């Protein structure tokens, strides 16, 4: 059943591909979950050299089954639901007054191993703004992430909106679009309206001198 895959800590392996304005980058990402807890830790490495894009861009793009669901809320994981075979996630991310990112993922068991397999496409982006011109603050704020059912495709649909801090106090949103649905032919949970409260602290190895992100996150479900 897929919510016992998660009672313990779980191996967890990120693989992005990205192309944003043309400009094509790869990360990896290693760590563990601990979904009792709601606790992810990951450390994330762009291994074709620098990044093109500010780290708090890719946060929501490089695994929701690590949620912690409370015992009253059980029957509205969809995420645990669809695992070991798992789920495809689909975005598309909406830069306010600049480009977007289309993101396709699967989020399944290989082996022991939660995998994360994503491709990313960013377009219409403004060389000089807030995203290719390196403006965003290396933070990350605490959001709502709001879910339902989606019945006709058998999975959910979420919205949300990032703030990406800037420095004289302003932000750039980024306004999330997103489906999940499954992979294999089983059952899975289509839950109530409900939502996701996050928090996510960003912060760097000193001795990587590799260009990277530590990412430590914390996820409830709630309502």
């Amino acid at each position: 059943k897929g919510e016992e895959l998660f009672t313990g800590v779980v191996p967890i392996l990120v693989e992005l591909d990205g192309d944003v304005n043309g400009h094509k980058f790869s990360v990896s990402g290693e760590g563990e979950g601990d979904a009792t807890y709601g606790k992810l830790t990951l450390k994330f490495i762009c291994t074709t050299g620098k990044l093109p894009v500010p780290w708090p861009t890719l946060v929501t793009t490089l695994v929701q089954c690590f949620s912690r669901y409370p015992d009253h809320m059980k029957q509205h994981d969809f995420f645990k639901s669809a695992m070991p075979e798992g789920y495809v996630q689909e975005r598309t991310i909406f830069f306010k007054d600049d480009g977007n990112y289309k993101t396709r993922a699967e989020v399944k068991f290989e082996g022991d191993t939660l995998v994360n397999r994503i491709e990313l496409k960013g377009i219409d982006f403004k060389e000089d703004g807030n995203i290719l011109g390196h403006k965003l603050e290396y933070n990350y704020n605490s959001h709502n992430v709001y879910i339902m059912a989606d019945k006709q495709k058998n999975g959910i649909k979420v919205n949300f909106k990032i703030r990406h801090n800037i420095e004289d106090g302003s932000v750039q949103l980024a306004d999330h679009y997103q489906q999940n649905t499954p992979i294999g032919d089983g059952p899975v949970l289509l839950p109530d309206n409900h939502y996701l409260s996050t928090q996510s602290a960003l912060s760097k190895d000193p001795n990587e001198k590799r260009d990277h992100m530590v990412l430590l996150q914390f996820v409830t479900a709630a309502g």
